[PDB]
């Protein structure tokens, strides 16, 4: 029951230095120019406060709730701009949610912990090669809870729809780091990219879900299509690219959804979307991932929890919570008890089965109060508990 | 007294996968379209045999000698094409020099060891990121003796005149490998690139000659200028780039030439171009470089020898020449005795001062016979001697 508030960043230059590169970097929304959010963003001159305020007005006019919100920074190039711009943009978002201006970002965050519109999640689109330790540290300062990597398709010989492009190595290194810091990892997935087949697309889709370097929490399926007035259109006119027949495409995405394991949230534009407690383990980036969930005999999902046994404790946790610290990466229950039941199970598994010294939860600022009522305390952006 | 025979490779696609990239990769000759060799290359449909044959006819018509030749493969993208194309292109070159067709590349090489037109050197333009162990191994099969890296300018934030561009890391890794295999290393150098200053250009030029990761054997100075009908021209029209004033440029290249150490061959488009034996040492890519030379009281250069004490013996030398092997990377004497005198000194320094087990010389095929007359024997493309 979380409402998404998606805003765009201002057009930025290409992160890489190249005279062949375009003036402005390529965004995932370059081939979706008619999305309401994109159209609104342009109308507001890409102002953070103006966008969030306007989007709250639309949601309220529709009669939808706004007490639980997930901010979504769209662009994929956000983390490569001026540091002043990044923090300023985020600070604007929280101010709009709070309805009051603060003196700094951290003040706005702490204010949102108890405001009408809780920011229980904050997602940031970024690219595989723009997602290192430096970039991740900033996302913690923003209160980030989820990341969408512009993977698009998993092969270094398939043309990506952005400038330069990335390597598979960059995807694995970013995915590993994101997990070691307690973040959600979602991949942008778009079959039909130049230099690929319906076979290769589906092949790579099976690999990513049975390859420990990857195995994301969800996919955002972007069916590739020739939007007019774009580079890809030039290739269509020139016969250098031919889209998958409409019937073919609808068939391919269907096969993709079937491959997906149970722990994966398929997003679009078997999958996620009395009950008993279910458990599912799988390796990922060296460590172990534990997918807890509440489901009934009909296999309908009621709530989930993502517990990770990490390889290392990269977080800069306090002196008491030293080494041997586990990470609760997610906890969604779309409201009577399932929450604490799931969190209680994860605590024991970390103490009894893996002998971990404590747990840490990279929660959203608007959800911190929830974990406070269960014995957790804020430490360097994380909600922690000694766990005995 | 070596005659250069410069030929171009066929237009190739961009090594990297990018929809923004151009149709054909960018070459160093894209901003020098009026060079005789470029104009001839287009006229011959970029055929290797046709180019080399025609160039031999021109040189003979001018009355210049052709008994000593250096082949120069121009393009910078050669090593990224079909392996069949690469070996075929090289094999064509040797056939034209020999005046006779052979059954394979190796047969053409061995034939050129004794032909009228000796191929005493073979240079290949390549890019910093297209110069790994795999790429270098092929260049040995071709009989390569020198490499020109498209460094252009040494900063990851300066726009290069090719697509994608490279990092400084790629330049250091390529330079290290090239040295460990006994090759000459020359850098393409062009001040005036978008996003730079006459100050930054000269600053970086001082660094490269006092930084162990670099210190090339020579620079090929490409004064940047706005050739009509090019990307850079678009930037000039759009005021996004302004060239260095003509007077400024001539001044900057002058300051560059003064910085240069004594071991460096400044090429254009203190520097190189009775006598006693001179010695000069300097670190480079972990190992040690020894620059021997014959010069007189007036400091006029008569001949040089480049001896390297490598960190490791990456070459795949025979069983007798095991570890502890030195590399003679160059030996030029622009003809009574200086040659063997220089080579004798290097042999002793390798045996007495550095206790090396043997020496190896990555000579050109047309020069192998020279080293045979001094006790060296061919082994995996190198001319080797046990050295006792
Ligand atoms: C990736 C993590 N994302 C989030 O936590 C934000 C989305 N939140 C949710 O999906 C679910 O509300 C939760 C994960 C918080 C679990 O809530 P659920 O009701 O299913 O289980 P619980 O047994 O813990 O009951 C929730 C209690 O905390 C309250 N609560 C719900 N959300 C919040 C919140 N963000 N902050 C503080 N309190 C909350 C509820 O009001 C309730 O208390 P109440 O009955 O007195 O009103
Ligand atoms: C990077 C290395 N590049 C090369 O070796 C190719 C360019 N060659 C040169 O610059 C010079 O000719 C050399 C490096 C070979 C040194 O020659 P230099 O005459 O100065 O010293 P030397 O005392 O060794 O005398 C050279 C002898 O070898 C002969 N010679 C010269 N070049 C070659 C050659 N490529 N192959 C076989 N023999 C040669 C000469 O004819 C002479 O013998 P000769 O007097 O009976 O005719
Ligand atoms: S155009 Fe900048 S990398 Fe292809």
């Amino acid at each position: 029951g979380v409402t998404p508030v998606a805003v765009m960043t201002k057009p930025l230059p290409c992160p890489g230095k190249c005279i062949y590169c375009p003036t402005f970097a390529a965004t995932p929304q370059s081939y979706t120019p008619e999305s309401p959010a994109v159209l609104r963003a342009k109308s507001c001159e890409y102002q953070a406060y103006k966008q969030v305020a306007l989007r709250l007005r639309i949601i309220q006019d529709m009669g939808h709730p706004t007490d639980k919100v997930e901010l979504i920074i769209m662009g994929g190039t956000f983390l490569s701009a001026d540091i002043t711009y990044q923090y300023g943009f985020i600070k604007d978002c929280y101010d709009a949610l709070n309805g009051v201006v603060a003196g700094s970002l951290e003040e706005a965050k702490t204010i949102n912990e108890t405001a009408q519109h809780r920011c229980v999640g904050l997602c940031i689109e970024t690219r595989p090669d723009i997602c290192g330790k430096a970039e991740i540290q900033r996302m913690i300062d923003f209160g980030t809870t989820r990341v969408e990597l512009g993977v698009q398709m998993l092969d270094d010989d398939i043309y990506k729809l952005v400038e330069r492009g990335h390597r598979v190595s960059d995807v694995a290194e970013a995915t590993c780091l994101l997990r070691e810091y307690g973040l959600k990892v979602h991949y942008h997935w778009m079959p039909g990219l130049p230099g690929s087949s319906p076979e290769k697309d589906l092949a790579l889709s099976r690999m990513v879900f049975e390859d420990p370097r990857f195995c994301p929490d969800g996919l955002k399926l972007y069916p590739t299509m020739v939007v007019e007035g774009t580079i890809l259109e030039q290739w269509w006119k020139e016969g250098r690219y031919t889209p998958y027949p409409n019937g073919t495409m609808t068939g391919l995405i269907a096969d993709i959804k079937a491959l997906v394991p149970p722990y994966v949230r398929i997003s679009r534009v078997r999958c996620i979307r009395e009950p008993t407690l279910r458990r599912l383990d799988y390796p990922a980036s060296g460590g172990k991932e534990i997918f807890l969930s509440f489901e009934d005999a009909s296999d309908t999902l009621y709530g989930l929890l993502r517990l990770r046994i990490p390889c290392a404790s990269l977080p800069v946790l306090g002196q008491k919570y030293g080494a041997k610290t586990g990470l609760v990466r997610a906890l969604h229950v779309g409201g009577r008890g399932l929450g604490r039941k799931l969190l209680a199970e994860a605590e024991c598994l970390a103490r009894d089965e893996f002998g971990l010294d404590s747990l840490a939860i990279l929660s959203g600022v608007g959800a911190r109060e929830y974990y406070r009522s269960l014995g957790y305390e804020l430490v360097a952006g994380y909600m922690c508990k000694h766990l005995d």
